[PDB]
């Protein structure tokens, strides 16, 4: 399987200057048990902000950098390397890396922030009309998380 695993607010904002814009926790559980044991695919960008690899899953990263070779990370140079990793691959992002494979993945699980935050970087153009909505889960607002979040997980039609 090649999924899609990305937070988009409302106005498709990803991003704001290499960090995530808001806090969610339970995002973050949510991504920790949908690819632990799996793969994550992910830009050399968005990997230089994480800043190490994340444990207990394949950490795969896109670089034209010949030089790059991290201790606990797989890299790749080209997009055409992700369809020959085994197993269930998770497009993890950044921008380039959703726009790059939104016409190829499966299937996206999408955590939909309801709020409008400044970004620099934007999940691409989707119609529901594409994907059909196989759960719609509303995220628990919380102490810890207080935002307003839904867990899609579309499936193209
Ligand atoms: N809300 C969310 O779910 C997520 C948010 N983000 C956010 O996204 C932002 C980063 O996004 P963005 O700036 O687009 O960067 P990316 O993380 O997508 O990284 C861009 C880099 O990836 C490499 N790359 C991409 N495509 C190719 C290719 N075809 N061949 C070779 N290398 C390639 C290049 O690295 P190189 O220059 O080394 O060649 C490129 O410059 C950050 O703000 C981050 O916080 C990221 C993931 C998820
Ligand atoms: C955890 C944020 C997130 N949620 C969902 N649903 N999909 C994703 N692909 C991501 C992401 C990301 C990149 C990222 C994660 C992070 O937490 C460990 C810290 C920084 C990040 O990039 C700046």
């Amino acid at each position: 399987t090649l999924s899609i695993l990305v937070a988009h607010d409302l106005q498709r904002v990803i991003g704001f200057e290499n960090q995530l814009p808001w806090h969610l926790p339970n995002d973050l559980k949510n991504v920790k048990k949908l690819s632990t044991g799996h793969t994550l695919v992910m830009g050399r960008k968005t990997f230089e902000s994480i800043g190490k690899p994340l444990p207990n899953r394949r950490n795969v990263v896109l670089t034209s950098d010949t030089s790059f070779n991290v201790e606990g990370v797989d890299v790749i140079h080209s997009i055409e390397d992700i369809y020959q990793l085994p197993g269930h691959v998770f497009i993890f992002g950044g921008q380039t890396l959703y726009e790059e494979m939104i016409d190829k993945v499966d299937d996206m699980y999408i955590t939909v922030i309801e709020g409008k935050f400044r970004g620099d970087t934007f999940f691409p153009p989707y119609t529901f009309e594409d994907w059909e909505v196989a759960s719609s889960v509303e995220g628990k607002l919380d102490e810890k998380n207080t935002i307003p979040h839904t867990f899609l997980h579309l499936i193209r039609k």
